[PDB]
C-alpha cells in the first residue's frame, strides 16, 4: 500500500533486507545507516504520517514499536538503541509513509538530533 | 507506577508541567528541553524499558503515540516534529519508566543523536 518507495518495497516490487515480516508490517535494514545497525519497521497500511494516524490506529502503531524491540534483539542490540518517529518538514520525514528506526550499536547523543 | 523520579511525578508527589493526563498515562514537558517544545508521554504501568514491554502492552505504547500526536497538535506544532524512544545505555535512556519524547519547535537534524 502507497505511492511511496515504501510502497514498492510492501509489494515486493525491489529488494530490501527483510529481518521480519507478519500481515501488519516490516522490518529491513536503512540502505543508509546513520548506526551499525540500522533499519526500519513499516506499516504495511498506508499513514502517510503519525500526524493522520487513527484512534484505531493505536495498535498497529504499538505493533511497530513491540516487532522493532524484537528486531533489535535478534540484531543483537543488547547494550541499547534508539527508536525515532519523524513527522514532517521540522522532525525531517523523508518518506511520507509512517516508519519508526531502530538504530543501535553505537553509543547514541543528546539532544537527538 | 513505581520507584523513579517518573513514579513521584505521576502520584503528583513533585510538581511537573502537566501537559495532558488519562488514566493509563500522563504528558508533561522536559524539565531539561532540547527544542523550543519538548514533552514526554509516559504510561501511568511501570515498564522499566522498552525492552522488557510485554506484547500485551502493544495497544497502550500505540496509545503513547497517538497522545504525543495528540499533544503536539495542541502545542501548535503544525511544522513537524520527532518522536523518539531511548533503550539502555547506548540509547541513552535517563529513566528506567518508558518514556517517548516529542521534540519539535526548530529543524531536528540528521541523524538523530
Amino acid at each position: 500500500g502507497g505511492d511511496t518507495i515504501f510502497g514498492k518495497i510492501i509489494r515486493k516490487e525491489i529488494p530490501a533486507k527483510i529481518i521480519f515480516e507478519d500481515d501488519r508490517c516490516l522490518a529491513f535494514h536503512d540502505i543508509s545507516p546513520q548506526a551499525p545497525t540500522h533499519f526500519l519497521v513499516i506499516p504495511k497500511k498506508h499513514i502517510s504520517q503519525i500526524s493522520v494516524a487513527e484512534d484505531d490506529d493505536e495498535s498497529l502503531l504499538g505493533h511497530l514499536m513491540i516487532v522493532g524491540k524484537k528486531c533489535a534483539a535478534d540484531l543483537g542490540l543488547n547494550k541499547g538503541y534508539r527508536m525515532v518517529v519523524n513527522e514532517g518538514s521540522d522532525g525531517g520525514q523523508s518518506v511520507y509513509h509512517v516508519h519508526l528506526h531502530v538504530l543501535g550499536g553505537r553509543q547514541m547523543h543528546w539532544p537527538p538530533g
